[PDB]
């Protein structure tokens, strides 16, 4: 028989998300420096792809996201001074996987998809360190809008194939998830 074995890459729907606690996995979203790899395809314009912030969110609270916005892909931190909101606009919903990197260093930031140029900003002010309290949430999370001060209104419609942070530490999707919510397997329902 031509029976296949793999590892199931999740599938979001909107109201999707996997969250993370796991010490190990939380201590490199955090600090000065931050590195961000992932792998998804959607068809939807609009989309969370990765979020930490403060619970309860607050105005000013830290957070760091990673989403899509009309397509275009928005990286995007505060560190206690102010946002940064960096973009690498194109067309990212065709359906198809794009690999997006990005990283962080004090308040510059850099974002680069597939091998389109990257993009690069600066968070305002003088603070350095990402200071936050929250679980790490990735393709969505529970009441979106309120927790991410209304930058995002709905999770990804889509999925996501890779998670890596810190150039190296690669997140089993599924399996390192402490939790998750209307996930399935890519291509299925
Ligand atoms: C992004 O691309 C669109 C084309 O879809 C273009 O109209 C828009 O001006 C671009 N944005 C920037 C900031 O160049």
């Amino acid at each position: 028989s031509a029976i296949i074995e793999a590892i199931e890459i999740p599938q979001f729907i909107g109201r999707s998300y996997l969250t993370y606690d796991n010490p190990d996995i939380l201590k490199r979203v955090s600090g000065s420096r931050s590195n961000v790899f992932m792998r998804f395809k959607t068809t939807a314009k609009d989309g969370l792809l990765l979020w930490r912030g403060d619970s309860p969110m607050r105005p000013n609270s830290d957070f760091i996201s990673l989403g899509l916005r009309d397509g275009a892909l928005v990286f995007s931190y505060n560190l206690g001074s102010g946002v940064a909101s960096i973009m690498v606009n194109g067309s990212f919903n065709d359906g198809r996987w794009h690999r997006v990197k990005a990283v962080r260093d004090g308040q510059s930031g850099k974002i680069t998809v597939d091998d389109y140029g990257a993009r690069t900003g600066k968070s305002p002010g003088m603070m350095r360190q990402l200071n936050i309290n929250g679980a790490l949430y990735v393709g969505g999370m529970k009441e979106i809008a309120l927790h991410t001060n209304r930058q995002y209104m709905r999770g990804l419609v889509g999925c996501i194939s890779h998670f890596t942070l810190s150039t190296d530490y690669h997140i089993s999707l599924v399996e390192d998830a402490v939790d998750g919510k209307n996930i399935n397997t890519c291509g299925a329902k």
